[PDB]
């Protein structure tokens, strides 16, 4: 039933460019860019939580031509008008140090895709990934954990369940349990899809629960910059809480290295109880309950 790899790195999918928006508003840091391919022409579908490559043009430094990057879809399988007629990403540009003065390194993949003009034709392979698919169960509960760009696949399952024109073309899936997005930004310009999770949130404020961690206007407990583990370190015991019911999947996504501050957190409210947080969380993975992607 799950598409993948409907199109292959040796054969790609030619899809053009619709639009390309920014997600950073005016005094955020960084660029990440919303954009939305045409698929006509094709036949790549896709669900919610896969994603798929992107093939940059021109040669690495070696003289080889550049290989695939992986992008977490950041729209429903209908696309963004429930058309099922697009698909969209959401892309931060890489760029970082090398230490000298002015000397900033930018991401190829990311650079391109960042600056992709409408019309523009792009090799696209895909549909990948089965790790991070939600479940058909209308009153599973879906505790979604996030940083940046982390946010993609989240999009997905909060749009499938919460948006008014998703709700109409999914007759059989009528979301009825409860999501938690814990959502770790830089700053409140850098929450990106802001209006849209907002809006989602005073709609369903029963079955829909919004958290930030904003680093650079919020402190945790101990002075620091707030970090998504500091949130979750804030809320471990409601958390553990809805993790132990046997309906409940929990989602991480985002760049490496927050992983190991949500299980502290948790480790430490299992306890509490008795369990060793590693040892049930080996079982939810085990179950298909515990999906992350890091990268
Ligand atoms: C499953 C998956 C899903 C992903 N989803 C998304 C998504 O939704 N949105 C998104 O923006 N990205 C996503 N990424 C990351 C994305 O695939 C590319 O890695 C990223 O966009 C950068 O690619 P590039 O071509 O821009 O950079 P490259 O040109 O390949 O530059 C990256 C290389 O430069 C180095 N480098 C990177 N950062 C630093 C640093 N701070 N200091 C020093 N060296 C560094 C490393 O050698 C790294 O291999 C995802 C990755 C995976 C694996």
């Amino acid at each position: 039933d799950v598409p993948v790899n409907l199109y292959r790195p040796n054969a790609p999918f030619i899809g053009k460019v619709i639009s390309n928006e920014p997600l950073v508003k005016e005094g955020g840091i960084g660029i990440v860019q919303h954009i939305k391919f045409d698929l006509t022409g094709g036949n790549l579908k896709y669900i919610e939580g896969q994603s798929i490559g992107i093939i940059p043009p021109g040669v690495d430094k070696n003289g080889e031509p550049e290989k695939l990057r992986l992008y977490s879809i950041a729209s429903t399988r209908h696309g963004d008008d429930v058309d099922d007629k697009t698909i969209s990403l959401c892309v931060r540009q890489l760029e970082y140090k090398h230490p000298e003065s002015g000397e900033t390194v930018y991401g190829v993949c990311s650079t391109y895709l960042t600056h992709i003009e409408p019309g523009s034709e792009v090799k696209i392979t895909g549909p990948v990934g089965k790790e991070m698919l939600l479940p058909d169960d209308p009153e599973a509960n879906v505790i979604m954990l996030a940083t940046g760009t982390g946010i993609a696949p989240m999009r997905t399952y909060l749009w499938r369940m919460f948006k008014d024109a998703e709700r109409a073309a999914n007759p059989e899936y009528q979301f009825k349990g409860f999501s938690w997005l814990v959502f770790g930004v830089p700053t409140t310009p850098n929450i990106l899809y802001k209006e849209e999770l907002e809006e989602i949130q005073q709609k369903y404020p029963d079955n829909f629960r919004l958290t930030y961690a904003i680093s650079r206007e919020q402190k945790n407990p101990q002075g620091g910059r707030m970090y998504i583990q500091d949130r979750v370190a804030e809320h471990a015991d409601q958390l553990w809480q809805l993790i132990k019911n046997q309906k409940t999947h929990t989602y991480i996504c985002g760049l490496r290295g927050m992983e190991e501050g949500i299980d502290a957190a948790l480790s430490a409210a299992a306890a509490k109880e008795g369990v060793t947080w590693s040892d049930y969380q080996k079982d939810l993975k085990k179950a298909g309950r515990w999906h992350v992607e890091t990268y």
